[PDB]
Order: structure tokens, then sequence, then C-alpha cells
């Protein structure tokens, strides 16, 4: 072997239902991953070619 | 007649798809009326007896 250990994530990443996600969860029942990121890509700077 | 005119509204009470509804407009095609009311209900104090 060239190594005996590898670094990595220690705990599971927490992806939780946030608040605007909770609103669209109750109303229509369809939750996206990153709702604030969709807001930043749509209603803040839509012309920004990401 | 007890009155000759009635004091009524002068313009249409406007409502357009603003920022927070627009994400649900594009991703779902599900726009609600007064998204701010739903966010004030089921996010900030859902314990509030309506």
């Amino acid at each position: 072997e060239a190594d005996n250990q590898i670094m990595g994530p220690s705990s599971y990443a927490s992806f939780v239902v946030r608040g605007e996600n909770l609103v669209t969860a109750v109303s229509y029942g369809r939750v996206m991953r990153t709702f604030e990121h969709f807001m930043a890509r749509i209603v803040d700077s839509p012309e920004k070619a990401g």
C-alpha cells in the first residue's frame, strides 16, 4: 500500500426542509433541493450565466 | 335617496407574481395568492390559533 488512511467526511451532511421549502411542502407537496439557490438564480440575478 | 354616491375604490387592487411566487411559477406551475400570508402562517408561529 501507498497509504494506510484516507480523509473523508466525519458526519452525514444535513439536508433539511427549510422554511420556504416547508411552505411549498405543505401547499403543493413538491420540495426542491436548494430553494434559496433557486431564488438567487431566478429572482436575484437571472442573467448571470452560471 | 338617503345617499347620492357611494365611496368605493378607485383602482384595481394589484397582484402580480412577485419574487417568492416566481420560483414555484417556473419549477411547478403552481402560483398561490399571498405567499407572504402562507409564510406568515405555517413558518412564523404555526401555533397561532387562526
